[PDB]
């Protein structure tokens, strides 16, 4: 069923990746934490609908930890899109539906803007576009702390702040949380400062390929208000889905329903 | 300071009203509960900025409870707008800034659509427009229950669902909560089933007068998402202010700052 | 089934009281708030088991608030016991089971100590014996504040501090909370400073009559730890029943089961 | 500094142990999870008071998991006491103060009952003595589930149920939580069926050595009510300390103050 492997890109990234199913390609880009096990529960549900689903740990994170520092420092949506294109090319994928949340969502936008020939349709979720607007207060200062306390402020927050199902978030498992531990400071040093102003949100870029922009049902309106305003002004289908920042974690069944339903409209 | 009185208008409504300050007129329309004491803390702060602030209990609610049944049964935004115009005329207010949340917001829009000559600028907050767009549990069924259980289901829900400031929600005082208890079943019989369909949200009505549409910063996105989409597509300035459904209760200082700042742009 | 009245005893207290049922007498003494509507749901369930249940508002509180200041200032367990004896005499009760929580529980203990001829068996719940028993807020300080802020510190804390069944706490209804609001400053001025030192907890006094001492199952252990230690060292049957400080509000059915079961062992 | 090593005892247990400081011996036995990193913050604070502190992971758990199945199946307080005696002998500790919570507390009691010559004074906390003196699901059924879901109900419950300082509980770190993951199913299969009944709580056993029995300040009264009743009836010093089930995690400083003060009274 699920297959796992490791492979290297000309960039020097040693990716860990997972695939399951057959049919049209769906690519699940993780959020900033870069832990693809968050997709573990949804993927089977997606693949069962007649799709081959692919995911991977992000460069420098979890089992993709063997990567050059430039791939997880000063990170931009454009660089992440290039990395996704690389791993995706190496996996002999031609053209695909892309899901992404947070920085991954930014990546999705960068994929729509700059590689439209490779996208059937895009699904971004809660894209950060402002300095500080991802959880609550400025993450952009967390880099000043020592690693242990960075991981401790981060793993102490994710449950109530956005991943608001303690049994599911914790159902990710202990090996995954141990990897996320080491992911937190790398994310804080490379993902908060640089990602927000790089999400391509211009009308023409958002319109190049079919785009379904979503927001967490229980997320406070102010966090990703700008997403809604931008999408609706650009004419992008914008909607809410159950959960907050990790709909695939807190509500895997509704996440797969949304993924499949949207993908089916653009086959 | 605060002046209070009771007066009858031609509809047969014996209004209770409050006024404070001097200067341009600001009218604070209550939410569906119709209890104007929720504005008690904000009003002084607004009036201190050089404004005459007027509020009142809604027909059939609290100290305006002595009113004909049609004024609080099968309630529509149009009926509420006519009642507000009546009380505004008798207080001989010519033209005013109007604030309204929920049904009051629906009233404000109805005031923009059908009485634009009387409105200087409008402020609606969290306008109900759908049978499902509400952070409760299908209000439109509550009318089937007994009065006591309607009021107790009511008073248990808005404190965390609609205010999220328990000490502030509760500082309203017990005479006010005593009125609100008796308001709850009347609200359930007359405000959930008829009011959502009646808010005029067409572009043409929304553009007649200056309009600042707001949503609670801490409201989860799905509750009034439609408000955001509609306002942004129509070109209406839309933003978030601290609080949820009762910003004047949970966050009075920022509520008055918002009211004053917006009103000052349109004198 | 319920009968209500008012009557005056020799102290000058104008009591409000309620009675229901027939059979052996059970008297439910309120907690410090002195609001007998907290027993509204339990009483019927007790009365249906073949008992006439009597309750009343405490002197100076709710509908018994027309009372001399001496009856609700510098309050002691002994004074409360004498008042309860007076009201019971006027109601032509000779002999009865007594329930009491907090100061009422203190009253029960004093009734066991000084009026053993009048009680068949006693039930006290979470009797305060120390200064500022509650962990977080020092009740012994509330008297320094003004009435509004006292009532707001009170009505705002009891719900999660004392009941943790919010839907039950307010189904008490509007009038009950309206009375309790005004009860708070009187309780704060008269009940935290003097009641804890007056509970008769000597071995011989606790043994004069059958005594079942209870603590809320969900109460933090330290709040009424002393109750457990004292009762168990004296050989008094001590157990917990569902709820915290207001078991008759949060858990009426198990409260009535406990009252009936214990009373049934001593007719 | 803290010293770390591994060693083998006659039972076939590959123990991981930690030691710090000099002076009289204080031994900190883990709760059922058997993870001694929970003592990481307290130990230094104890050592600074002039004590050599020793702790270890319990057989079959965390870094002591390489152990024969009999040491973590059908676990009794007596077996755990014998294992603890083995590890203390191997570290050539003669006589010491022992702290223990939950099963570790049961062990402490078993050490007082059956090895009193080795105990300076004993400190047990929240000893399980019944199959049902908690709130929710019967722990004795958890073994019927698959390991992943066993770990998932455990890690999802204790943070708010037993160890309630989420920032501290999570401050344990991810390597520790990764070990605790694999600890959960072994605990469920070997610790809840058999342990509650093996704690020696008879008066004669409890009096053999100085014993201070404690309960969590914020623990609900019903969880370890039996502990309070038993200790008070036997004449054992019984008191509350800040926290719930993991005081050394949630409130390390006061845990260390308690350990040191009690130990110093019996040096």
């Amino acid at each position: 069923m699920r297959t796992r492997s490791t492979l290297t890109d000309k960039n020097g990234i040693t990716w860990y990746y997972e695939q399951e199913g057959s049919g049209p390609h769906v690519v699940l880009i993780p959020d900033g934490l870069g832990e693809c096990h968050m997709m573990d529960k949804p993927m089977s549900m997606i693949a069962g609908m007649g799709f081959t689903c692919t995911t991977f740990d992000m460069p420098g994170f979890s089992r993709s930890w063997d990567a050059p520092p430039e791939t997880y420092q000063d990170v931009t949506a454009q660089k992440l899109a290039s990395y996704v294109i690389s791993i995706l090319d190496e996996l002999h994928i031609d053209y695909a539906t892309f899901w992404g949340c947070s920085s991954g969502g930014a990546t999705v936008l960068a994929l729509a803007a700059d590689y439209p020939e490779r996208m059937r349709n895009g699904l971004p979720h809660e894209v950060p576009t402002a300095a500080g607007p991802h959880f609550g207060q400025l993450l952009k200062l967390a880099e000043m702390e020592d690693e242990a306390i960075v991981k401790m402020l981060g793993e102490e927050m994710p449950k109530l702040g956005f991943g608001h199902d303690f049994t599911a978030w914790h159902e990710l498992g202990e090996e995954a949380h141990a990897r996320m531990r080491k992911n937190y400071p790398r994310w804080a040093r490379g993902y908060p400062h640089t990602l927000p102003l790089s999400s391509p949100t211009g009308k023409e870029d958002l319109i190049k390929r079919p785009l379904d922009w979503t927001v967490g049902g229980d997320t406070p309106t102010r966090m990703f208000f700008d997403n809604i305003v931008t999408a609706s002004k650009a004419g992008i289908p914008i909607a809410t889905l159950p959960g907050m920042h990790f709909p695939y974690v807190s509500h895997p069944e509704v996440l797969v329903k949304h993924i499949v339903d949207t993908t089916r409209k653009y086959l």
